């Protein structure tokens, strides 16, 4: 009853998520419990994380109407007990080498090329936007992965042609502001702006476009509490302010500025942003997170 994870090949790892081959045209998704802050893997997990993640993932994969790489259910048998609740069975796909990512709101690299350049992959804005500027309508402001370690490169429309093609790249781009104008609109419905969010697609064997990797997590997306949006300043992370706050705070003793890995987290810390994460999930999905699956 259930393989053991011993039993299928780990073919990729990120920083947080890690990936395993199921068989010919199946792969398993695994999120763990690492947080990412800072551009640093913190030494600290923070508890069901990669179960509440999940679990987020596939409440949007069920509320979009396109086509997603889900092969099975949250509970399929080929899914080991020990990852139950954060993995997934996913069909394998040709992948598309394009970061599609859509901005409802100009912050992070979005904003600093705007401040640098007057434009934004392409998109030449009105003057006087700043930080958490509304963007109407959203941008398609897509990227690549760059070296190991290295942030992804913001590119223009005309990159995009160059990656998949130009009927290809017109469809990424239209389903990318489409499917993040869908989600933003559920999420600010219940107190909750996504300010952007980081698309990945692949291709089946007949050629189709299928929605891949998560969808509207904490860290493909910027979460927002909408109750406090404020233009002309920057954000609180609606998932990791209280990790932030800590780590440039007095007690840490850890300076951001050295690149020395931070410190580990005091438990409270992290037993709070676990709380953070349920909140998001719940009030997203109207879903309580006792009732999603584990070990």
């Amino acid at each position: 009853m259930r393989p053991s994870l011993s039993d299928y090949q780990h073919v990729a790892s990120g920083k947080v998520r890690e990936l395993y081959r199921v068989d010919d045209e199946h792969l398993l998704f695994v999120a763990t419990d690492r947080i990412s802050a800072f551009d640093f893997v913190l030494d600290t997990p923070i508890p069901d994380k990669g179960r509440i993640l999940t679990a987020m993932s596939v409440f949007f994969f069920g509320l979009l109407t396109v086509p997603n790489h889900l092969a099975g259910p949250p509970d399929d048998p080929r899914i080991p007990e020990e990852v139950l609740g954060r993995a997934l069975l996913v069909r394998r796909l040709d992948m598309l080498p394009v970061e599609c990512v859509a901005r409802g709101y100009l912050t992070g690299s979005g904003l600093l090329d705007y401040q640098r350049t007057g434009a934004v992959c392409g998109h030449v804005l009105p003057q006087g936007l700043g930080e958490a500027s509304r963007l109407d309508p959203p941008l398609f402001t897509p990227a690549t992965k760059a070296d190991i370690g290295e942030h992804d490169m913001n590119v223009d429309f005309a990159a995009v042609v160059g990656l998949v093609g130009a009927v290809r790249a017109n469809q990424l781009r239209d389903e990318t502001i489409k499917i993040y104008t869908r989600a933003a609109a559920h999420a600010l419905h219940k107190g909750i702006i996504l300010a952007d969010t980081k698309f990945e697609f692949g291709v089946d064997i007949e050629g189709n476009l299928v929605l891949a990797d998560e969808v509207f997590t904490p860290d493909s997306s910027r979460y927002w509490d909408a109750a406090h949006y404020q233009p002309g300043v920057v954000q609180d992370s609606f998932d990791k302010q209280f990790v932030r706050n800590w780590l440039t705070g007095p007690e840490s003793g850890w300076d951001r500025a050295s690149d020395t890995p931070p410190p580990p987290l005091p438990d409270e810390v992290a037993v709070a942003t676990r709380e953070r994460y349920i909140e998001a999930y719940e009030r997203i999905s109207g879903l309580s997170f006792s009732d999603w699956i584990g070990p």
